[PDB]
């Protein structure tokens, strides 16, 4: 009743009183508009039925010949195990009608298989093969164990979880040293840094710079505001330090104390606002040809759309209400094409709209692809209330996997001032709808907050004493009152599904590095070896970096396994939690290739002999596949992404065979072939071209499956500019990715040309 409003300003990390002290009306409707939506989204999602329920809360992890394994199988109300065979084949109601039959002794529509310890659940036809806890326990060599999980419990638990010319007068600034102004609408200008005061567009921004050659601060604002009426009169621009940007913020610096402040008048021509749809629709030399077609585009050439808008001419009033008369009439464009029209080069609100009405088909699995450079495009919004931000929320309350996310991706950059009061108003809204789910999370912020407690007392310990009685010193920390309650019992930030619950205090340790990452295990009665989980805590370094490159080589066994390709990939779990903070998930049986090299005689022998001792008799056999198939797939990985720094130390290995990478610092500027793989890949053998030949086709083969979707990674990297990485900021970045997949050249070139590549590695090796 009270608590409510105290608990999102611990979660979010910013007091609501902060957004009432500006007074500002635009935060004031968005809180009222947005709170209004979440509750809506709220009410239908008690109006579910149980089934749909679990798609909300416990989405179903699914992968993207007659085998048979054993299941254990208990209930609810008894501690009664029932353990039987069953086939890989076989649909969940199947496995449930036959645990029936077992009970009857000592109807199957109305129960749901629940994951032993994990926040999963396995129902839908679908068969056992599909479902990512199943595939996991078999090459592991485990038995799944399932619980048998009644209607009657899901409805009970749905009731506990609930709730003329255009000028401006330059007066005067207040600044630090020993003005540039221009109209944009987008990446390019309106006028030289010359334009109609009704040939101006909605999403027209007016940019600032203060320079003496050395450049000062920078300002943008738009001329139009949340209401659609033109901004008059006097402003004052709280300048950002540093020619123009056009890309950066519209809202001024919040540090009102030391930042430089400018002072500019918008003079009165009347009351003045934008026309509505309804007025609109009434209204080198390649860009006059394609503004001619413009019929013949929107009736033959659909996926065209793109640079028909970038020929078009935003300056000129006629010309925006001919392509806005086209664009409400215009067909429904695929995913892929409505991910290029979110890029900062198309900022009008309409091509805004429309590409939220085709990212609608967006199914769950897709949108959670993509999800991290969708947060990105709210840096490039003009206004609080979007399409973006109802299209971002309304799909979070609809998926809790999807809500818990996006809370994380906008938590994180919270220490940012430029997008601190628009992420903390969408995360406020979201707590609003979500009730259950803001103390889920609360959870997560109190055992993040314990471990900076406990990495700063090892960060001053270390420094104090050794490394035995620092790794001591932790211990006696954790075994603590207020660190065992907080860090113990909780969902992981890194996925929703695992849950961690015991921490092993003895097996927690850390790294002696600069930054003295965290260690921390889990283990979990109920789970067993499933629950069996690890988490490093990161402070000082910034994730965004690491996540990325993480996310795009998952998007790459995922378009792999597409063709059906698998090439045994480690997509392993990495998530910036706040300012440097982040967590990175455990692959637990696994260690670096330097490890491995410090009994064999040789160094290629050291990784062969490692594998003959974790892959005994016929099961080395399996192990050699593995490494074969996980080597080729992070050497394309390697390469397409431009992963620099690489050393047996950043390589890793696990107990099954997949090799694979970690510590991703470097990007975007050849792939390492080092002989200590091949040797392996060989297997043994000094000369085994029918070994290597195969290895030298899974190259080939992954490369040209990613040249295929080969726009999907030029789409989704020029959105992940706005995040404002240091080593993606430039042209310059996004041209090696042209570079290494070679998107102008055809098939059969760019498969020439990377056989010289390949040589290469073989050659130094
Ligand atoms: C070796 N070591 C590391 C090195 C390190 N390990 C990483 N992981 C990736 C997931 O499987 C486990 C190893 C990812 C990464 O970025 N850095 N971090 C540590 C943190 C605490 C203690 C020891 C640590």
């Amino acid at each position: 009743k009270k608590l409510i409003n105290s608990q999102i300003s611990l979660l979010i990390g910013k007091g609501l009183h902060e957004f009432d002290s500006l007074r500002d009306p635009e935060v004031n409707d968005f809180r009222t508009k947005m709170r209004q939506f979440c509750e809506e989204a709220a009410a239908h999602r008690q109006q579910l039925g149980w089934v749909e329920w679990l798609q909300y809360s416990f989405p179903l992890q699914l992968e993207p010949s007659n085998r048979a394994l054993l299941v254990n199988v208990k209930f609810e109300g008894s501690e009664e195990s029932f353990t039987f065979q069953v086939s890989t084949k076989d649909m969940p109601l199947a496995l449930m009608a036959c645990a029936l039959r077992k009970k009857a002794t000592v109807q199957p529509e109305e129960y749901a298989l629940q994951v032993n310890g994990r926040h999963e659940y396995l129902y839908g036809n679908y068969p056992l093969c599909h479902f990512q806890y199943i595939c996991s326990c078999l090459h592991s060599g485990l038995t799944p164990h399932l619980t048998m999980v009644h209607s009657s419990s899901i409805l009970a638990m749905r009731d506990e979880q609930s709730n003329q010319p255009f000028s401006i007068e330059l007066i005067e600034g207040r600044k630090v040293n020993a003005v540039q102004a221009g109209l944009f609408h987008g990446n390019e200008m309106l006028c030289k840094t010359d334009i109609s005061v009704c040939d101006l567009p909605r999403m027209a921004r007016l940019c600032f710079a203060l320079y003496a050659d050395c450049p000062i601060a920078w300002a943008n604002l738009m001329l139009f505001d949340y209401k659609d009426q033109l901004k008059t009169g006097e402003r004052c621009l709280y300048m950002w330090p540093s020619l123009l940007n056009p890309a950066g913020t519209v809202r001024g610096n919040p540090n009102t104390e030391s930042a430089a402040a400018l002072v500019i008048y918008l003079p009165e021509v009347a009351p003045v606002y934008f026309p509505a749809l309804e007025k609109i629709l009434e209204l080198e030399h390649e860009k006059d040809l394609v503004w001619k077609m413009r019929h013949e585009v929107q009736e033959h050439f659909p996926e065209a759309l793109a640079r028909l808008l970038l020929v078009t001419k935003w300056n000129k009033h006629e010309d925006v209400a001919q392509m806005l008369y086209l664009l409400c009439s215009w067909p429904e464009l695929p995913v892929l094409s409505a991910l290029e029209l979110l890029d900062f080069s198309f900022p009008d609100c309409y091509v805004g709209s429309f590409a939220i009405k085709s990212l609608r088909k967006l199914t769950d699995d897709e949108l959670f692809q993509y999800l991290l450079q969708l947060v990105q495009v709210l840096k490039y919004e003009s206004y609080l209330d979007c399409e973006l931000t109802k299209f971002l929320l309304g799909r979070a309350l609809a998926n809790r996997k999807i809500g818990h996310f996006l809370f994380w991706h906008l938590r994180s950059e919270m220490h940012v001032p430029s997008v601190a009061l628009r992420f903390g108003l969408i995360m406020e809204a979201y707590c609003r709808g979500s009730t259950h789910h803001m103390k889920v999370l609360m959870k997560q912020g109190e055992a993040l907050s314990k471990l900076k407690a406990l990495n700063d007392f090892v960060k001053v310990s270390s420094q104090k004493t050794t490394k035995p009685q620092t790794k001591e010193m932790m211990h006696m920390c954790m075994r603590q009152e207020t660190y065992m309650e907080a860090l113990s019992h909780l969902q992981s930030p890194l996925d929703p599904s695992t849950l961690l619950e015991e921490v092993c205090v003895e097996q927690c340790t850390f790294m002696d590095s600069k930054m003295k990452p965290l260690w921390i295990m889990y283990s979990s009665e109920e789970a067993g070896s499933a629950g069996n989980v690890g988490i490093i805590f990161k402070n000082g370094d910034d994730l965004r970096q690491d996540m990325l490159t993480l996310q795009m080589i998952q998007l790459m066994d995922v378009l792999w396994k597409q063709e059906g390709l698998d090439l045994r990939m480690t997509p392993y779990g990495c998530l910036p939690t706040g300012d440097r903070t982040g967590l990175i998930e455990v692959v637990l049986h696994s260690d670096t290739i330097a490890n491995i090299q410090l009994t064999a005689a040789f160094n290629k022998d050291a990784l062969l002999n490692w594998l003959k001792s974790k892959n005994p008799g016929e099961a080395l056999d399996r192990a050699i596949e593995e490494f074969t198939l996980s080597c080729a797939g992070y050497c394309v990985a390697t390469y397409v992404l431009g992963i620099g720094d690489r050393h047996s130390d950043n390589i890793m290995i696990r107990e099954s065979g997949q090799l694979f990478h970690i510590d991703f610092g470097h990007f975007l500027g050849p792939f390492i072939l080092t002989y200590d793989f091949v040797h392996v890949i060989q297997q043994g053998k000094t000369n085994n071209s029918e070994k290597f030949e195969r290895f030298r086709g899974y190259c080939e083969r992954a490369y040209t499956i990613l040249r295929r979707h080969g726009l999907l990674f030029l789409h989704l990297f020029a959105l992940m500019r706005a995040a404002g990485l240091p080593e993606l900021s430039c042209s310059k970045d996004i041209q090696y990715l042209k570079d290494s997949l070679a998107l102008g050249k055809t098939e059969e070139e760019a498969l020439k040309h990377f056989r010289v590549k390949f040589n290469e590695a073989l050659r130094e090796s």
